[PDB]
C-alpha cells in the first residue's frame, strides 16, 4: 500500500517556546480542499520549528455543539453547547492555550462587550505530538490567534497542517509508528451540507473500506502494516502468563438530544476507520456542531424506505464523511 | 450470501401472556457453543407462543461489572456495578420483568438473607421485538426464574433461542427488516478467557470483516441486501427538499476505571460489525463482566511491542471475540 | 417540644419471604390524607403488612416528560426513562424494583396489549433498601405495584408509614439510632402553576428543619436527643484516625429536556438543606423531575421582583421548598 | 448586628480590556490571612487592579488525585483531570481559563521543557463571571496565572477580595441586589487527617448561615434587609404567571477514584445549604476534590460512636462543615 512514513525514536531534551523567535506560518498541506458552507472558515497555522500547529473552525454567528469526549485521555477546554470556534492543536494539554488566542482575538472583535449573551465561546481539543519529533514546542496563545487571522471559508489544507503537522498513528511500538495528518471531507445533499474535519493521532492504526491497515504499525522489518490486534493476541499469549480530535459541522436543524446523540453515533463510527478507538490510552474528543439553517421533515418517509428522513439517517451520512476524511488525514 | 429470513409486516392486534397457558421452553438454537470459563454459567428460556425468550448469565460468586448504555432508546434495570446475573429479554421494557425471576430466584437460594452485602444483584436489558411477529407475548417472571434455572457451565444456544428469538436488523423499512438471532464466541490466550454473548436487534445491518452486508435491508425485489447509508442518503437527495444488548465477560483483573473504558471500547468497536450503531433509535446496552481473577503484568512489554499487554490490548482481543460472536447472532 | 424517638430496634437481616405469606395487599392511609388538586396526576399507595413494606405510584395516563438525577453512589433504579405514565417508588431493595414490572403489565392491559412505540407504557421505578427496620424477608412485588395502581387516584397523598415510607428510616452511623420516617408529599399552586413533592427518604443522614434543629434520625437513647451526625463521625475519627431517598417533583410549568434536567439536578441538591448529610456512597438518592406541559412561563425572566425573576430557576427554588416540606412531613 | 450592604452596582457590561493598561500583578492579601498546616500544597492568589479581578491557585507539586463535579448549568471548565498538578480559579469568565495556561507553561518551565507523559503538568481551571462587578473587560490572563502561581506559599490563604475572589458576588434575581463576596477558605485538623477548603461564591442565589439567615446577596436597598430569593420568585410568579461557585476540597485520607468521585458530589451538594439557590441553570458550579494520598482510613468503619462512623461517607460530612467555613469567609 502506501510508502511508510515512520516517526523514529523519540527525542526528548529538546528546545521549548521561549528558545526561538517564532514565526506562525500560514499552513498549507499537501493539497487544498474547497467546499461551500456559508458561515464557516477554517484556519490553519504551524510553527516549522515544532514542528506543531493548530487549526480552528471559526464560525462567526455561534453554533450549537454537542461535545462527545469519549477516549480516556482527553484535553479538552470549553466543550460549550454553543461556539463561535473550535480549536484542534497539537502540544498535549499545553496546546489549549491555542484557544486561548483564539478567544481573546474573537473578545476584541466584539469591541470589549462583556454581556452573558455576547461572551466568546471557544471549545479546545488536543492530542500529544511530542513523541513524533525532537522540540517541546507547542500551540500557544500567539498561534491561535494566527489561524484565527488565516481563517477563510470554504478551504481546508489536507496533510501535514494545521494541528495535524506531527500527527501519528499505531502506537503498539513507537518503532512502528507512522505519520498521519489533518483530514476533511464535504458533502452537500440536496439543501444539506456536512463537514468533517479530523486529527487523527491515535493508538490504533487508520483502516480503509476494504479492511486494509493503511497507517500506522508499520513493521520495517517485514515491509507490512499490521493490525494491532495481532500483536496484542501474541502479545498475551506470551506474557500471560510468561487520540483522534475531530469535527462534524452540518446545517441541519437538531435539538439538544438528537445533536448530542449524532455526536456519540458519528464518534462511534470512527472505529471503522481507526481501530482500535475510544480507548483508555487515547482523548478521542469530536465536536457535532449544527448551523441550524435546515428543517428535517416532520415525518420520516421517503421512496426509499419509511424510516429514511431523520437525524439518525443523517448521522449514517455523516459517518460516511468523517471517515473519508480520516482516509484523507492518513493518505 | 445467505438465503434471506425477512421478518415480514407488522401485525398488531395479537394476544398476551394472559390469553395463554404458557410454558418455559429450553432454547437450544440452531447449534451449542461449548466453552471452558469455571464459574459462569449461561440459561436460555423461550415461549414459542411469542415467539420470545431471556438469556441469562449467572455468576454466582458476583462479578464487578461496568454498563455502557451508549444507544438513544435503552431499556435497562439495575445497571449495578456488581453482578450475580445478567438477564437480557425481549418484550421491550415488559420484559424488565424477566430479571425480577431471577433476583427472586437468587434471593431464595441465599435462604432470603437480605444483608447489604448479600443483596443479589442483576441487570437487565431488552429489545424490542413485537414488530418480528403477532403476538403481544413478553418474557415475564416466570420466563426468567426458568432461564435461571435451565442456566449450565460452558454452553451457549446459537441462534433462535432465548432473547433472540425474535430478534432482527435492518430498519431503514420493515419490508427489507431481516430475524437476526443471539450469538456467542469466546476465546482463550494464555490463561486469560474472554466470552462474548450478544442479541443483535439494530436499526442497521450486520456486517463481516470485508464489509459485506450480511443480514439486515434486504430488497426481495433485487434479492441483494444493502448497507443503509445508500438509502438514507437518496432519501435526503429526494426529500430535502423536494438496539443490541450485550456482554463480555473475563476473568482479567481490572479497575473500576480500567474496566469501564474497556466497556466503552469494546461497544463502539461493534460499529465495525453493526452499521449504523449508537443510534438514537437504538437501546445499545453493553456489560463488561470481570471475574477478578488473573493479573496483567505490572509492566506493558513484550516481544510484540512495548506497549502490548494492557487493558486497551484485552479490549481490542475482545472486540474480535464480540465481532464473531454478531456473526453468530446474524448466521 | 422534641419529637418523641421512632427508634427502629436492632436489625436481623433477614427473616421469611414473599411465599411464606398469603400476601393481601393493604390500600395504605397512612397518619394524614393531603389533599391537592392537580388533574392529570394520580397516586396510589400499597403495602403489606407482613414486611411491612410498601410501594407508591404516581400515575400520568397522557405520559410526561422526566429527568432523572441518580446522584447516590448506591442507587436502585429501574427504567429511567425521559418521558413516563408512572413512576414507582417502592422498599425491598432491588427486589422491591418488581413492583413497577406490576404496574407496566397493569397499563398494557389497560392498553388492550397493543405494543406499537407510541403506546408503550414507561414506568421508571426505584428502591429503598429497608430490610434493616423489619425481620422479614418480605418485599414489594408484582401483585403489590398493580395494587398501589389500582388504588390511584388524583388529588390524596397518605402521608407517614404508607406505601413506600412504611419501613423507610434515617440515620445511620449506627442502628441502634435509627428512627423510621415515612413518605411525605406537600403541594403548592400559584395562580395555575403547580408543584407537587413526594418523597421517601430512607438516608443514612438525618431529617433536619428550617432552622438546622435535627427532628428525625440519630436519636441516641442514652442523651434522649438527637445530633447532626457530624458530631459521631468527627470524634470517631479523633478516635480510630490518631495521629437513599428517592423522590419526585411534578409540575405544570413546560420545561426543555435541558431545563427540565438542570431543574431536577437543583432541586435534588436543595434536599442536602433537609436531609444530612445526603448524596452520599451509602446512599442510593434518586430524584424524578416531571414535567406534563401545560403552562409557559413568560419569553423574558423579568418582573418587578427583578430583571431575572420568572424562569426556570425561580421555578426550581420555589419547587425545592415544596420538597423540604415533604421531606418535615416524612420526618413528622 | 446584620451586615452591612456591599452592592456591586449597576452593571455596564463592557469596558476598556487588557491591553488597554500596563498591567501588574498585584500578590493579594484580602482582608485577613489564614494560616494552616498541610506541607505539600500552595496556594498563590494574584489581581489585577484595573479590573478589577484575579486568579488563585492551588499547586500541589507531587500531583493529586481529582475529582471534577461540574454540576452547574454554565460552567467554565479546562482540563477537568483526574491527577493534577494545580487547580486555577479565576474571574473573567470563559477568557479567564487563559490563566491556567500561564500556570502550565510556568510548570513546564520548572520540568525543564521535559514532555514525557509522567512528566506532562497538568492544570485544571474554572471560572466565574465577574464582568457585572465592574466596568471593565481584563481578564485573568496567561502573565496572571503565571503570577498567582509564582505567588504561591504553603499554609497562607488571603480571605476576602483577594485572587479569583476581588470581583465575585451574589444574589442575582435582580442586579440591583448584588453583593460583592469574595473568596474564603478554612482548614481543620483532626489528628493528622487534613482538610482544606477553597470556595469562590459568585452565586445566582445567596450565602445563608447555620441558622438559616442570608448574610450576603440580595440585600434591597429599599428594605435594608436581605430576603431568601424564593421570596422574590414567588411574588414574580403570581405577578407574570396569572391564573457560579468554584470550589476545591484538598484533603490527605486516601480515596479510591470511585470514593472520591462520590466523595466530590456529596461535598458539593452540601453546599446548598451555604448558598441557595445553588446548582442552577444560571450557575456554573465546578468543586474539585482532590487527595494527596497521605493516611489510609481504617479497613472497618468502626467506632465508640457507631458501626458505620469512620469511611469516605464520614469524612464527606466533616469536609462539608469545612466548606460551609469557608462560604461564610467569603461572604464576611
Amino acid at each position: 500500500d502506501p510508502a511508510p512514513r515512520l516517526a523514529g525514536p523519540p527525542v526528548f531534551g529538546g528546545p521549548g517556546n521561549d528558545a526561538f523567535d517564532l514565526a506562525p506560518v500560514r499552513s498549507t498541506g499537501r493539497e487544498m480542499l474547497r467546499f461551500d458552507f456559508p458561515g464557516v472558515s477554517i484556519g490553519a497555522a504551524h510553527y516549522e520549528e515544532g514542528p506543531t500547529g493548530a487549526t480552528v473552525i471559526h464560525i462567526p454567528a455561534g453554533a450549537r455543539t454537542a461535545v462527545d469526549a469519549r477516549g480516556g485521555a482527553v484535553g479538552l477546554s470549553g466543550g460549550y453547547d454553543f461556539n463561535h470556534a473550535i480549536c484542534l492543536a497539537g502540544g498535549a494539554g499545553y496546546g489549549l492555550e491555542a484557544g486561548a488566542g483564539v478567544s481573546k482575538a474573537l473578545l476584541e472583535r466584539l469591541e470589549h462587550r462583556t454581556g452573558f449573551a455576547e461572551l466568546q465561546l471557544v471549545s479546545s481539543a488536543v492530542i500529544y505530538d511530542f513523541s513524533a519529533r525532537s522540540t517541546a514546542v507547542y500551540p500557544d496563545k500567539a498561534l491561535g490567534r494566527a489561524a484565527l487571522e488565516f481563517a477563510v471559508p470554504g478551504e481546508f489544507p489536507q496533510g501535514r497542517a494545521g494541528a495535524g503537522m506531527s500527527a501519528s498513528a499505531g502506537k503498539v511500538d513507537w518503532d512502528r509508528t507512522e505519520i498521519t495528518g489533518q483530514g476533511a471531507a464535504f458533502r452537500r445533499l440536496g439543501d444539506v451540507r456536512i463537514l468533517a474535519v479530523v486529527v487523527p493521532n491515535p493508538v490504533g492504526v487508520i483502516v480503509d473500506r476494504a479492511g486494509t491497515v493503511v497507517r500506522g504499525n508499520y513493521d520495517a522489518q517485514t515491509g507490512v502494516r499490521r493490525h494491532p490486534v495481532f500483536d496484542y493476541q501474541e502479545a498475551f499469549a506470551e506474557q500471560v502468563p510468561p487520540t483522534t480530535i475531530s469535527a462534524i459541522v452540518t446545517n441541519v436543524r437538531m435539538s439538544p438530544v438528537e445533536l448530542n446523540q449524532f455526536a456519540k453515533q458519528v464518534h462511534s463510527s470512527m472505529h471503522r476507520g481507526i481501530q482500535p478507538f475510544h480507548t483508555d490510552m487515547d482523548g478521542d474528543t469530536l465536536f457535532a456542531v449544527t448551523t441550524d439553517e435546515i428543517d428535517l421533515p416532520t415525518t420520516p418517509g421517503s421512496s426509499r424506505g419509511r424510516l429514511s428522513v431523520n437525524a439518525t439517517a443523517l448521522g449514517a451520512i455523516a459517518s460516511e464523511v468523517m471517515w473519508d476524511a480520516v482516509l484523507e488525514a492518513g493518505k
